[PDB]
């Protein structure tokens, strides 16, 4: 976990990766590797109820998992979701992560990490 | 319903009363008297669910003087405008959060006071 600490710092110190993606709490301590997003203790609990096929929730490790972190990001995922036509800013967590948009970014994050 | 029909259609014409307050569907036949708002058949059933302390529902076809005065005092756009300008407004409120909000309370009372 040393070699890998350094990398997460690079990624954390980047695009809105130090606020929780869902609720904006500072210094998110958790991630959804799936979307390269950084979340807080509480929101990780909530993510854990979505299913691993929709969200893979870790605490700040496999190489391909770091590559997903480099590939995705808080700002990047939000920017992406905001341009989809059936985007709804009032989605529940469930609707959001079960949406076309989310699936597409997952696929994107995998394709890039590979 | 002849006096009614007239005034009711006079009110339909006022801002945004031709679409459902909640979901936006065309030509809502139902109302929540509590807010002067117009709502579709489906959403009317939804409003019966909140409880008559949060939403009193009636039909365009189903009226009292006061019930009618409340329609004049509220309105879909008026209520939305009011809501958007309260400090705690959340446009992603669920139906229960919305109608249990302070903003909803305050608009109920604007409507009652204007009515009488
Ligand atoms: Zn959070
Ligand atoms: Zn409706």
């Amino acid at each position: 976990s040393p070699r890998t600490r350094k990398v997460l710092k690079e990624v954390r110190v980047q695009d809105e990766n130090n606020v929780c993606f869902e609720c904006g709490a500072f210094n998110p301590q958790w991630v959804s590797v799936t979307y390269g997003i950084w979340i807080c203790l509480e929101c990780s609990g909530r993510h854990r109820g979505l299913g691993v096929h929709l969200s893979f929730v870790r605490s700040v490790w496999k190489d391909i998992e770091l590559e997903k972190m480099k590939a995705g990001g808080n700002a990047k995922f939000r920017e992406f979701l905001e341009s989809q036509e059936d985007y709804d800013p009032c989605w529940s967590l469930q609707e959001k992560y079960n949406s076309r948009a989310a699936a597409l970014f997952r696929d994107k994050v995998v394709a890039l990490a590979e």
